[PDB]
């Protein structure tokens, strides 16, 4: 129950634990309160092809600025989210020891997130595995061939849970009800998702 409340997770970049961060970049500012990621890690993830893991997000040409701030949103939520504690899982991976499994997205976010790739590309409906990383940076692999967003996403869930691999499940709930995690919040009374993560923890027991 407690054990999983204001933790960060043992991965790449992660912090040990969670502390304040004032000069959090950007889009990463939300979280300058109490944060699992350093001022370096939310400066460098903003930047396409980031030195954070050689991602590119460019993968199919350049990707709508509209669409792009969503993965950018939701990388500062990974990398720096004290709250993600009651779905963290063990995994056995070369570059992070764990990783989150169905966090309850709050469903208008992940609508947001959707449709606003509309236009974008991809060639890939999992970002996770499966990339051609010969060259350092994740390259379409063959078999795949580039299609518009929709094409590999046909829905909101199948782009929330799918792209890394059910890192996130797609909450009934709303933004603002407190039974889900919202990836955009404003932290005008503070991180809404601290409140959520008390109560999954223990919801889940
Ligand atoms: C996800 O959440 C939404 C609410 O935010 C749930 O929607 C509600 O679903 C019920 C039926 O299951 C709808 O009720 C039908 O509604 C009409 C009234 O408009 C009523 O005359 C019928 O007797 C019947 O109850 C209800 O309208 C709908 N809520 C709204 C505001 O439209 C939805 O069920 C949830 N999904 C899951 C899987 O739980
Ligand atoms: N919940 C969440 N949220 C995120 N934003 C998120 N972002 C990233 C971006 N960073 C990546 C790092 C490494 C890979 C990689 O080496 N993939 C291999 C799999 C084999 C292996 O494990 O080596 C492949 O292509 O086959 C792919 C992406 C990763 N996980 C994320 N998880
Ligand atoms: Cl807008
Ligand atoms: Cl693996
Ligand atoms: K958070």
């Amino acid at each position: 129950r407690t054990d999983l409340l204001n933790v960060c997770m043992d991965a790449k970049h992660h912090k040990t634990k969670p502390g304040p961060e004032d000069k959090l970049h950007d889009q990463c500012s939300p979280w300058k309160k109490n944060a699992c990621c350093t001022a370096s890690t939310s400066q460098e993830l903003h930047k396409d092809t980031s030195r954070l893991y050689n991602f590119n997000w460019d993968h199919c040409g350049k990707m709508e600025p509209a669409c792009k701030r969503h993965f950018i949103q939701d990388t500062c939520l990974y990398e720096c989210s004290p709250n993600l504690g009651p779905w963290i899982q063990q995994v056995n991976q070369s570059w992070r020891k764990e990783r989150f499994l169905d966090v309850p997205l709050c469903k208008e976010d992940c609508q947001r997130w959707w449709e606003d790739c509309h236009t974008s590309h991809t060639c890939k409906s999992n970002w996770h595995r499966g990339w051609d990383w010969t060259s350092g940076v994740n390259k379409c692999p063959a078999g795949a061939l580039c299609r518009t967003f929709e094409s590999y996403f046909p829905t909101p869930a199948a782009l929330c849970e799918g792209l890394w691999s059910h890192s996130y499940k797609v909450s009934n709930y709303s933004r603002g009800s407190g039974r889900c995690i919202q990836m955009w919040f404003d932290s005008a009374q503070g991180n809404p998702n601290e409140e959520v993560a008390r109560f999954y923890a223990a919801a889940m027991h």
